[PDB]
């Protein structure tokens, strides 16, 4: 019922996951859910909907940038009515201590947009990750025993950034990954008293070039668990 | 041979045309080329290239937001040397005289955007079309006969403005429509010392709400014939 | 061996609890800290440092906003190598659902200050508050069975705030309380790889106004075991 | 009928050629202008008002800055009902394969200013250069055979700037030459429907030292035969 | 031996007056100065230098807005080795008890302009008018008894201000009255170690539209003599 | 009757000195005022009011930061009515010919706060002293013959400055000394048509490190006899 989704109210979960690429929502939706059904692909987006623990859940694809992941998030808690995102994928390592692999938690996000700006009177607004859903991350991660930081992000709007020196800054105040939609998500959320989160799998490293499934399906598990626990 | 293109340099014509949506990119694949060949569908992006009138020419996906098309069009002027992007796709009407269906050929592009500011020391960037893309689809128009309107565009961060007095005021300074990649997409074309361009066709109006195909189609001709002349 | 502190590395305990008010930091000296010694008073500051359940804590004034805090706080991790700093206080409440007397226990703090965006490259600084302190809070909260809400905070520069919607748009937003001090604070302690933390009782609400001392006491008993935690 | 023009409605042509020194209009007005009757000089500006192949043509003088030039381009089109305004001048060259005595026609142009932010909402306006008057120009050195280099520009509000490395970053991103003025007019021009451009002869280049009159002669040629054509 | 002056080094005092008006500078030269020599007339600007009570003093337009009067204050001071600079001129009367024909004496000017955040790392710079030329304006007006007011100034970019409020703004703050040079001119100076100061006669008011040469004689006297005692 | 002040209307006198620390208020309170009165000592702020050459005079301590004193002063004005506010203090020497013990007295104050700008709609505010109170300071000084240099102040929101370039930047513009209120209160006082001033002893250099009772007291001399003039 939306310009980028074609999916009726009910279409969707109350709990979506997402990441940005269509066709690793189209992977999750097969690997992860149970009688999965396709319920948009308007732009090749990936959206479908199925079960996990006999839990309705919904995945689709959320595109790269603030801007992308803006229209989509909005829809899905003003459309249709979704209580919780949780944003799966990769990022960049900043930190020094984090490593290639290492699964990641986001707290909160900084950004070099200026969406939230835009939105909160020019003035600085902490794009925080819902507390529940930061809970069931760790609770999960922790009942799966599965190891994973827990920090600062950062979404930039810039995957190539211009700025070489603020990777070094934000080491110096240990941001943990890098990747592009979180900030923009958060506060979203806040605005329909809903709830997201984000949780991540350092594909890479920026400040010095250092299987990669094993990593994957773990973020996943503790994503899918979370999602039950929320 | 990017973190979001398999395609090794030279499956990239010199000339690619990209659009939001990667379906519409396959539909032009399809419809449009000669013998096209998918050379990167990574995140399925829906990446073509193929053949107009004997000319070699690529068409692909760009995702929604300055910071899509920003990773996109770095990635082909750098690493596929590809020497010019014409944006093709739909957007929204703001000045009262344009109306829903009117092709617009982007001048220049305005956006509420901090990454022009980020990348040119704070200050305003003119966000220009390449005057060379912008002659060629005003010359391909005039050729075909086909009218459509020049002027500037606005690349917006929010889909869904907070900010509902800014429509007003694009108004009043004659913006002619509104998008997400433009503002983004010239500025790295100057960088790189190649050429980028926009043609869109107005989907709806967004000051007032007010076959679609044959639209589509004219700018499609106006932007293939360009592509041939440059 | 400070500008603002004559105690010696050493006379502060590694955890530190902070308010602005140097005479409410004798009252929590004297009356939750067993044998406090008086290790600080430049500027009437009030700092001491006692034991708790025979664990060494300290607890000293931060004079009101971001300025004030900043300068005690980075002080205290640099020089007087503490390792947490929890902020106890007073703030005002935003959201409707908060009334007069909730206990607040702040995820993070947003601000229209400017001093993060002069230490993060001009963009957006996420001031979080350590998942550490703020798991001790909420399960001190928890363990004692004290109900308290978790979310945002604002730290305004302007108590008397000029721009009088912003309280409202904080509501849409759900901010939780305002206060001067915590967005000032989270980011000096990651600058340190250490620690920060703020819990507050709501003094009183904003957008409408609405024993006062249960609810003190039950956010020190709060504080006071989440540091024994810490 | 102005603070800054005594000229009455009528006094001057629907097409006025502006240049920031004020004997150089008086020039243009003696040299190129037939039976050119002084409509203004209020601050010795110098307002002719004459005749070119039969059509009316006004020359004004402008003063140096966004300041100056947005004062009297504003009255022009708003009181004396001007169509069009071609701004005619001098210029530093920025980038390395623009020449001294160059001449070159300006697509749009960037600023320092802050003069379009606080008129477009704090955000990034693309000040434009309108493309009637863009044609017009390049086609009259088409017609007339006189090479021109097309692109951006730079309206500096420090023509002493203190950002020393801005000038090497306009190089990057290919800006041609810089001036003080066109980027407060264009915006200008839209406001009131009208239409502005830009045409300036390279006086000097900025990032290295390298008759001059051939050149000056020839901008104004391509100006006065594009103002015919307008 | 600059690109807006022909005059050599020794062709101005050490003591230079200016107002926006290059004909008004003319009117001075001749009217006030004795045995005035017209040393620069670059873009009719109307420069001279002659004596006063014996005393070298000059005189010379300076245009409108920040971006020109930095340039001319800027090589008077670096080139010219000039030592002060007072404005003289009109302005618009802000504060509700200030009235046309009153005289004011800028103690400070601010500013929509972007100027001095350029030249002050994006700082808020207090553009402020030399203490001694401030006392010296003064005490002529005193030793005159020609009754003056002391205070706030504002330097606007845009003559014609979109952000109508503005006005009303800085009427609560108390501003003085309203021109386009000051706020420019003072930082230069202070960069210089030289001198600068305003003294403007109110030739309007903006709130409220309510024999004027006498309040310009009298102006010019409080200058000319103030100038002395520099 | 405030959340910072318990005194009531009339406890103030017209003339209030303020300095950031509660004991030096306190020490001033005792060693300069006859038959002080202790009428507010919330937050152990330190307010006292007594009398000086017969005339009533209070003290009270400010905090530190912009933050702290825009409410102290705030109230001050607005609630108890007072008239006047010169800040009494100590400060960092920025100008290398100011010398440590050297006294300094504000004409203006910079900031790299955000405070002005939130109050000034984003532009520059010239965050100036009252001419009443920095005339009256300096004829004290004057009288007593006490050396003092007068000029430009900074109040900077972080004492522990991560941007070291901007020390000597102020240096090459010469500004005098950096405090941390100043710039906050100079706004206020403009607001309530009330005055403010500033008047500090330099207790270090920030440039390099080079009896400090002596200075203080002269500072406190120039201050209290100002306070009589006024
Ligand atoms: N190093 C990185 N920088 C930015 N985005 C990253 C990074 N690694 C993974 N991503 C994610 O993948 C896309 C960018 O390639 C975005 O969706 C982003 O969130
Ligand atoms: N009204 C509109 N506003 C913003 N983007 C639009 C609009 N219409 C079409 N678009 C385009 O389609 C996507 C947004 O739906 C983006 O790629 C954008 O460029
Ligand atoms: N409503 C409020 N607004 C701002 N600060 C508050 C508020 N209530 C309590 N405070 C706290 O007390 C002081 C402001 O009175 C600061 O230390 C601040 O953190
Ligand atoms: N190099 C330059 N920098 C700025 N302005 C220039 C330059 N060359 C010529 N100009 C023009 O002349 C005046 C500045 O000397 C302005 O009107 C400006 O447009
Ligand atoms: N009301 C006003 N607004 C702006 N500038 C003014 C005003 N009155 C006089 N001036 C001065 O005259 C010119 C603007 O007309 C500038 O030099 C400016 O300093
Ligand atoms: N060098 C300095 N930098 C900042 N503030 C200073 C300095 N010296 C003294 N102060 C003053 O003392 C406190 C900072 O230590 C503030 O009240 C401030 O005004």
């Amino acid at each position: 019922a939306t310009p980028h989704n074609s999916a009726q109210v009910g279409d969707f979960a109350e709990t979506v996951l997402m990441c940005g690429d269509p066709l690793r929502a189209k992977l999750i939706a097969e690997t992860y859910l149970e009688n999965p059904k396709l319920v948009n692909n308007v732009r090749g987006i990936q959206g479908y909907t199925g079960t996990y623990k006999g839990k309705p859940i919904s995945v689709m694809g959320h595109g790269m940038g603030l801007p992308s992941i803006c229209i989509y998030a909005e829809e899905l808690y003003s459309t249709y009515k979704v209580k919780t995102i949780i944003r799966v994928g990769t990022c960049g390592a900043i930190d020094m201590d984090i490593h290639t692999r290492d699964i990641v938690i986001f707290t909160s996000a900084g950004t070099n947009s200026k969406i939230n700006r835009i939105r909160f009177m020019d003035h600085d607004y902490p794009a925080t990750a819902s507390f529940d859903v930061v809970c069931a991350l760790v609770d999960a991660a922790k009942e799966l025993n599965i190891p994973a930081k827990v920090g600062k992000g950062f979404s930039t709007d810039l995957f190539y950034n211009p700025q070489t020196e603020l990777a070094q800054l934000m080491n110096k105040f240990h941001f943990l990954a890098v990747e592009m939609e979180s900030a923009g998500l958060f506060p979203i959320a806040d605005l329909y008293g809903a709830r997201a989160g984000c949780i991540c799998t350092v594909s890479d490293h920026i400040l010095h070039h250092e299987e990669r499934q094993n990593s994957f399906q773990n973020m996943m598990k503790i994503a899918l668990e979370a999602a039950i626990k929320l």
